[PDB]
Formats: structure tokens, sequence, C-alpha cells
């Protein structure tokens, strides 16, 4: 044991929960925002089309 | 008819709406619970 | 050396991070229902 | 009038299968970094 290695190790593990959650939520919205363009050009193909 | 087009929009409207809305809700609350850690922490190291 | 109360409160962060998301996903779930069946609904 | 409903139904399919495959990517993260610290306690075991 070292009080210091030990409390290094759990601020790491929660210091790394939060950067994946971040990394996460960004790459949800980034491939919502990519389901929502293609969605939006549908719609747009499709009045063309009247 | 144009009102098809009209309902359909808003559904998708609406439906990122609800995202939107609930991804901020979730990182809100998600974030009030790394504050709660990262405060106990803190005061357990003073 | 060990401390009980460190153990305690980094698992329940963690059941927290767990509860927190099971109820947004639920949640999240109820309020796009609610929106489907009112497009379905408006079928006709 | 049915085709639009059906590309909508592809959408929301779309919608559900990112979700669903977000949710195992962030699950199978966050177990590679519960896993590190647990391992990390296990150096003590005799």
């Amino acid at each position: 044991q070292w009080s210091e290695e030990v409390e290094r190790k759990l601020k790491e593990f929660v210091r790394r929960h939060q950067e994946i959650t971040q990394e996460t939520l960004h790459e949800y919205a980034q491939k919502l925002g990519l389901n929502q363009q293609a969605i939006e050009q549908f719609f747009r193909e499709f009045e063309q089309r009247k």
C-alpha cells in the first residue's frame, strides 16, 4: 500500500469515468446528427419529386 | 396532403426535441453525481 | 489503510450512475412513445 | 402516404439501433475502467 498510489488510482477511476461519459455523449450526438441529416434529405428528395 | 407532410415533419421535429432535451437532462444528472464523488474525495483528503 | 466510507461512496457513485441511466432510458422511451402514438393516431 | 410512413419506420429503427449500440459500447468502456481498478486492488491479495 501507498496511500499515495491508492489515492492516485481512485482519482483516475473517477476521472476516466467522466472522460468515457463525455466521449460517449459526443459520439452519440454526432451519430444522431447524421441520422437526422438523412431523414431531412429524404424529405427534400421526396418533395422535389412532387 | 401537405397536411400529411406537416404531421410527418412535426413528428420528426418532436422526436429530435425529445432527444435533445433528454440528452441535456442526462448530462446534467450525471454531472451532479460526478460532482458528488469529486467533492467527497476533496473533503476526505482534507 | 482501508476506508469503508471511501469504498461505500465509490460503490454508490457507480450505483447512482446506473440508476440515472436506467431511469433516463425509461423516461426517454415514455416520451418517444407518446410522440409515436400521436403520429399513429393521426391516421386517420 | 404509405411510402413515407415506411421511410419513417426505418428512421425510427435506425435511431433505436444507434441508441442500443451506443449503450453497449458505453457499458463495455465503463466495464474496462471498473475492471482496471478491481485488478489494482486484487494486487493486495497474497
